[PDB]
């Protein structure tokens, strides 16, 4: 499909991930009310799509804004956890925040 | 997915173009502040961004809401001319409205 309904997000090739943190499912359908650029923040209205880890490569420095970990966990509202925390602070229905809740579960 | 930065819109596949109004270019780049669903009104969450004339096929009149002409020229703000006219009425920066301005121009 042009936009797959569910995606499986993994670590890039290289260092195996911690066994409990290696794959996360995300649904584009559940995020239908979130604009593409809210997540695909480098999309400027046309062009094609990459994996986030085509840029968010570094796995060793979890503080680095352009690294792998911060793509998903930064306080930035671009990140999975950052948006969900910001929405929760607004009492808005949103996604999970706990480390083994939802994303890293099941 | 590759969202073309410029598309050339013409008659439905396999059909002959209008002899004077046959092709119109549209820039996704220029429309980057317009949500995808504002035009692709059948897209919901995930799936395909279909060409409009997959559905807007009829050219027997310029009145049928599901036909070709109304996709582009309708009071509806989903249509090219309808959105531009509505935005102009609100004194918002927008696209062209005259029949030979922009869309059906060099
Ligand atoms: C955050 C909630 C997102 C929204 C809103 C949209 N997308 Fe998305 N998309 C997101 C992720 C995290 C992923 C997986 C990327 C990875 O590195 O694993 C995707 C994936 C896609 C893809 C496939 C890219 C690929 O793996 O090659 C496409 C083509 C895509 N997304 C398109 C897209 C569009 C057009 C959106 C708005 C309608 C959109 N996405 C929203 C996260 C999010
Ligand atoms: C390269 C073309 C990139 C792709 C694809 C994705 N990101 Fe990105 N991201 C990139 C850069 C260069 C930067 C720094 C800001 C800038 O534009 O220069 C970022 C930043 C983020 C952030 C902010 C992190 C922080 O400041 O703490 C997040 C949360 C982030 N990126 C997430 C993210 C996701 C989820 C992506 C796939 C959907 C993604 N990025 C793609 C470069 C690139
Ligand atoms: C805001 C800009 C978001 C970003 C970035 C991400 N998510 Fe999200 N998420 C958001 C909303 C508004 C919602 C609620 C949708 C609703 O109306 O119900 C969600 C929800 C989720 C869920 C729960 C879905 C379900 O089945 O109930 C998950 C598991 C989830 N979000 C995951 C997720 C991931 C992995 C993201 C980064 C790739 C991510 N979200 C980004 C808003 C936003
Ligand atoms: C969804 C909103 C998430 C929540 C909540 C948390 N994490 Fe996450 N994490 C998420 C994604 C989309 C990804 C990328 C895909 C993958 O599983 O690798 C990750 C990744 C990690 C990793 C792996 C890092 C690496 O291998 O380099 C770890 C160790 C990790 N996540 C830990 C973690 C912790 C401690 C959390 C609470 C602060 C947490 N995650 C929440 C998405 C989401
Ligand atoms: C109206 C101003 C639009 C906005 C906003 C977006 N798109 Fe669009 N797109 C539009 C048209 C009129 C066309 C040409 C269709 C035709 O019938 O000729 C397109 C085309 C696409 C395509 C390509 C489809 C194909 O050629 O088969 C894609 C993948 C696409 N559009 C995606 C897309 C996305 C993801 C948008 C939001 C970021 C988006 N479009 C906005 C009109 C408009
Ligand atoms: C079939 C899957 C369709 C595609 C692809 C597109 N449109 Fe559509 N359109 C469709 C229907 C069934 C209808 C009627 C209303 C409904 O939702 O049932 C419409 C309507 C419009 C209109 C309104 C016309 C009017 O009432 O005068 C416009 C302006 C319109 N559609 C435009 C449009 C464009 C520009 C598309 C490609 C980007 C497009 N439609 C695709 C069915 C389908
Ligand atoms: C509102 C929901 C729109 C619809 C539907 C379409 N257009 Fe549009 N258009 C819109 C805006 C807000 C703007 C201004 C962008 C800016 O900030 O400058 C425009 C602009 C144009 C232009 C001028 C720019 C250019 O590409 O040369 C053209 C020629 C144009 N729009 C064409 C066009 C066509 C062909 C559409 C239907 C397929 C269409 N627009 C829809 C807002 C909206
Ligand atoms: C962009 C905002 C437009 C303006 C202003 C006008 N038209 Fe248009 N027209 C537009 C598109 C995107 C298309 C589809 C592609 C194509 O060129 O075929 C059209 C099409 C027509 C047609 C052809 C119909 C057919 O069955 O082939 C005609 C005759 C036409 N347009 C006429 C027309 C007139 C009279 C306008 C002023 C009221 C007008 N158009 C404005 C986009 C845009």
């Amino acid at each position: 499909l042009d936009v797959p309904c569910k995606v499986v997000i993994t670590a890039p090739e290289g260092e195996d991930p911690h066994p409990r943190f290696g794959k996360v499912e995300m649904s584009h359908a559940k995020h239908r009310n979130v604009s593409c650029v809210s997540c695909h923040h480098m999309f400027d209205g046309c062009g094609d799509f990459q994996k986030c880890a085509d840029c968010h490569i570094d796995r060793d420095d979890r503080s680095y804004e352009r690294g792998f970990y911060k793509a998903w966990h930064s306080e930035s509202e671009i990140s999975c956890r950052g948006c969900h925390k910001a929405m929760k602070a607004k009492n808005e229905q949103t996604g999970p925040i706990g480390c083994l809740q939802g994303c890293h579960e099941a």
